[PDB]
């Protein structure tokens, strides 16, 4: 069927940015007929997907957990109150989650009302249009955690194993692609790019996924809302524009509803899992993250290999996931790049191997300009310094560059929101030394000799963007280190440790002790 059916109604508004004025491109772009067909891989996997299901238990949170659960700048209901006065379990909020609580139990019929609007995403410069999003009201977002914030962590991680990636911190995400990958004689992997994965999830693919959670040993009223979730929102359902008008219908995965990341997951290891049978790979091991798909098998030759994954394509393409990008087979694990990084090698203080994540500084070099410029609420500059703490471009770049703006500006001090790992923190920049050493370990602080091409990339990509050479960062970087140091204090800290490597004459880089008093 129809991933999308439109009405003309307009998506009405809610380095460049996306808009709304982009909306018609990625329609085009998401709406197509699935076509599926199914064979005994997949229903072989199924079944032994439903087997581990089945001993899974979980528990109906209730109101007040769920609300308690609710991230502080969800978009505001259209029912009278915000993500603000659900977290703070305010009357109104309580009143009206009860109210859609019970209609949930007592319809499980009629379509449940989502808003659709364009993503406002900065990137470099072939420009990509706007992402849609498609979200139900506050209220439902609240009964979704009721009925299934305990399924939807601890069900895929059962059922999946160790190719479930979100339970991996970023360290055991690097130790589980290493050792996966030295586990081979011969190493061979890919990653898998579905093309608008989203879009490719039909109706059976939701009613698939149903069908597990029933296998849980759930509550009553639990099997019932999942149920009445599913018929209403899940599967599908009508498109309301930020005007209010109504501008199609969808019958394929809502981005924005609770279970779009833990169905993604199984989806996307259901189909891939039959797929690798079908193709006949060997040894396979899987990372999947929703949509995100790694693969590392034992080679059967290099035509071998590119004849495997081909099918591997064709069976992928049937089961209603076709490809974006073609898939290709690496043989260098550093080539390899699954939810956006890939494992990179450098040395510690006493030259030993330091395997860690690091990615392209393009995206989050442009974001971290934006965000110098316009001054946004938004400071994914500080996310990136964590998530890629070790990494060459964020110690000598990120860093440098934003302790230098937060001295200018003595905004040392002051605690910015920051949106990583599937959670909002505020984050006090002066906690920077105390967060990268338990997430990354002190060796953050001391790597060197990073591989070649890692440095080719990061210094070719400073120099499409217009960004001085690294050489003047590192002469910033000792100008910004002093004025630290001699604030001393917390402020002497972060010079000391984050800024170490700019240095010749190195200090001692000792375990940072807790919070005392
Ligand atoms: C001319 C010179 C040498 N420039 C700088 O010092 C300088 C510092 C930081 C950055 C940055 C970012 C680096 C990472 C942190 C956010 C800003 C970027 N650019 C500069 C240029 C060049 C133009 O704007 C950009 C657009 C996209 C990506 C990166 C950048 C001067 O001294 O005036």
């Amino acid at each position: 069927s129809m991933s999308y059916t439109w009405t003309g109604a307009l998506i009405t508004p809610c380095v460049y940015a996306t808009t709304s004025r982009s909306a018609g491109l990625r329609q085009k772009k998401v709406t197509f007929d699935r076509l599926q067909v199914l064979d005994d891989h997949y229903r072989d996997v199924l079944k032994e997907m439903k087997a581990k299901a089945s001993t899974v238990k979980a528990k109906l949170l209730s109101v007040e957990e769920a609300c308690k659960l609710t991230p502080p700048h969800s978009a505001k209901s259209k029912f009278g109150y915000g993500a603000k006065d659900v977290r703070n379990l305010s009357s109104k909020a309580v009143n009206h989650i009860h109210s859609v609580w019970k209609d949930l139990l007592e319809d499980t019929v009629t379509p449940i009302d989502t808003t659709i609007m364009a993503k406002n995403e900065v990137f470099c410069v072939g420009r990509k249009p706007a992402r849609l999003i498609v979200f139900p009201d506050l209220g439902v977002r609240v009964c979704e955690k009721m009925a299934l914030y305990d399924v939807v962590s601890t069900l895929p991680q059962v059922v999946m194993g160790s190719s479930y990636g979100f339970q991996y911190s970023p360290g055991q995400r690097v130790e589980f692609l290493v050792n996966t990958w030295k586990s081979k004689k011969n190493p061979m992997g890919f990653s898998y790019d579905t093309r608008c994965f989203d879009s490719t999830v039909t109706e059976n693919d939701i009613r698939v996924e149903e069908s597990i959670y029933q296998c849980c040993d759930l509550a009553p009223e639990a099997r019932q809302a999942i149920k009445s979730l599913t018929e209403r929102l899940y599967i599908g359902g009508p498109l309301t524009n930020s005007k209010g008008q109504n501008c199609g219908y969808r019958r394929c995965r809502a981005s924005g509803v609770l279970t779009t990341s833990c169905g993604n997951t199984l989806t996307c290891y259901l189909k891939a899992s039959a797929a690798c049978r079908a193709a006949k790979l060997q040894d396979c091991t899987m990372l999947v993250n929703g949509d995100d798909l790694v693969v590392i098998c034992e080679s059967a030759g290099t035509q071998e290999d590119a004849a495997s994954l081909r099918v591997f394509t064709e069976a992928m393409t049937r089961y209603s996931a076709p490809p974006g990008d073609p898939p290709q087979p690496e043989y260098d694990l550093e080539l390899i790049t699954s939810c956006s990084s890939n494992v990179s090698v450098a040395h510690d203080a006493s030259g030993k191997r330091v395997y860690y994540l690091t990615r392209d500084p393009t995206t989050p070099l442009a974001r971290a300009a934006w965000e110098t410029a316009r001054h946004t609420p938004v400071n994914s500059w500080l996310g990136n310094i964590i998530m890629y703490a070790p990494t060459l471009w964020a110690r000598m770049i990120l860093m440098t560059h934003f302790f230098s703006i937060l001295l200018a500006q003595e905004q040392l001090e002051k605690a910015l929101d920051c949106q990583i790992y599937g959670a909002c923190y505020s984050i006090e920049p002066l906690d920077l030394p105390q967060i990268i050493e338990r997430l990354h370990g002190l060796s953050a602080f001391s790597l060197h000799s990073y591989s070649p091409g890692e440095i080719n990339r990061v210094a070719s990509c400073l120099r499409k963007l217009g960004v001085p050479p690294l050489r003047v960062w590192r002469h910033r970087a000792r100008s910004v280190r002093a004025r630290l140091l001699s604030q001393g204090g917390r402020a002497a800290t972060c010079g000391k440790y984050l800024f170490n490597w700019a240095v010749k004459t190195k200090l001692k880089l000792t375990p940072i002790p807790a919070a005392s008093q």
